[PDB]
């Protein structure tokens, strides 16, 4: 496996295997899995927030996808949401998160259904997409923060939230905290 030894040679991996128009999704989880992460490397996007997590752009992968960092304060965690047909990678960058894989809803209301339960491990690369299924993520933490990058493949500016007592979704717009290390409007 291509091991990256900086954040930049990742990206600069990654600008390789995203200009086709094939992506091999193991070749790419593993090649974000064999980067060690080096806080001295992206702390520039860890900007967060006191109440809900940050996203953080740190590449936009001319317009093939996009590379950010999120940043998970103390007990912060995601909705259950989808990906909007698009590949999803998300790799550990410091800490660590729960990911509850949940099953899509029917047109009938009730209670959304578990598939699966995992914390990623330190560095671990983790891939969803829509025919995998629905997830949240959460910050194992209420002491310590956790820090995750993420790869989209085509780049998504919205998505839907789901509620777990019905499974009825509402369309969300996403927003950046950051980019470039540069603090948004
Ligand atoms: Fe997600």
């Amino acid at each position: 496996v291509l091991k990256p030894r900086t954040l930049a040679d990742l990206i600069r991996i990654l600008h390789q295997l995203f200009a086709g128009d094939e992506v091999n999704v193991e070749e790419v989880q593993a090649i974000m899995e064999a980067y060690e992460s080096d806080p001295t490397e992206w702390a520039m996007y860890a900007k967060f927030d006191q109440y809900r997590y940050t996203r953080n752009l740190v590449d936009q992968g001319n317009g093939k996808f996009n590379l950010m960092i999120l940043c998970w304060g103390e007990g912060h965690g995601s909705s259950i949401h989808d990906h909007t047909n698009s590949h999803c990678f998300l790799k550990m960058l410091q800490g660590n998160l729960k990911e509850t894989l949940f099953a899509w809803p029917d047109k009938k209301s009730n209670e959304m259904v578990k598939k699966s339960e995992r914390v990623l491990r330190e560095n671990q690369c983790a891939y969803i997409n829509d025919s995998v299924g629905l997830h949240r993520v959460e910050n194992i933490s209420h002491t310590e923060p956790a820090v995750s990058l993420h790869l989209y493949s085509p780049p998504f500016d919205t998505c839907h939230a789901f509620d777990q007592r019905t499974g009825h979704k509402n369309k969300v717009t996403m927003t950046f905290h950051s980019k470039f290390g540069i603090r948004t409007p």
